[PDB]
């Protein structure tokens, strides 16, 4: 079902988040990506780049670790701590930088403020020099079903833009869950 990449969720999340995504490159500047949860990794299903040469630029299909990369943290942070503690007794926290969140304790701290705030911050815990902004898709029921992100360069989306930016990916993540909801 829901475990198959195309599963059919994920096609409506795409279909419906286009406009979404287009708002959200134009105001953060930064290349747009969109996740769904498969085989304990974040996958790229969507992605709208931002028009800078220089950015971020994975291809569709990439998979990302589920602790380590903003994508990845907002399908974890409406999770219960139980699906949590299953997740990572099976996935581990590997390491990909120096500051990589490797231990239970810091990476549910860093949830639990991600689900207070409404969205997450990646800041160089997958790749040196990539900072990942993201929040979580959800459907009718409350659940999580994808995250849409922000992702580019740390020296351009910088500290001091965070909260704006954060707030922005939160707006946008909540007007797709609203879209999906619509029975067009």
């Amino acid at each position: 079902g829901r475990e198959n990449l195309y599963f059919q969720g994920h096609m409506d999340v795409l279909s419906v988040a286009g406009p979404f995504m287009r708002r959200l490159m134009l105001l953060s500047g930064e290349t747009v990506n969109v996740a769904i949860r498969n085989g304990n990794e974040a996958v790229l299903i969507g992605q709208l780049e931002c028009k800078s040469m220089v950015r971020m630029c994975a291809p569709l299909g990439s998979r990302l670790p589920l602790h380590a990369s903003g994508a990845g943290k907002a399908l974890l942070y409406p999770l219960a701590e139980e699906e949590l503690m299953s997740i990572i007794l099976q996935t581990g926290l590997q390491q990909f930088t120096p500051t990589t969140l490797v231990d239970m304790p810091t990476l549910l701290k860093d949830l639990e403020q991600a689900r207070e705030l409404g969205y997450t911050v990646d800041k160089e815990e997958h790749v040196v020099g990539l900072n990942c902004i993201a929040s979580a898709i959800y459907d009718d029921v409350g659940s999580v079903v994808a995250a849409i992100s922000i992702s580019g360069p740390s020296s351009r989306l910088t500290e001091d833009r965070f909260v704006s930016q954060g707030e922005l990916v939160r707006d946008t993540a909540r007007d797709i869950s609203t879209a999906l909801g619509l029975k067009a």
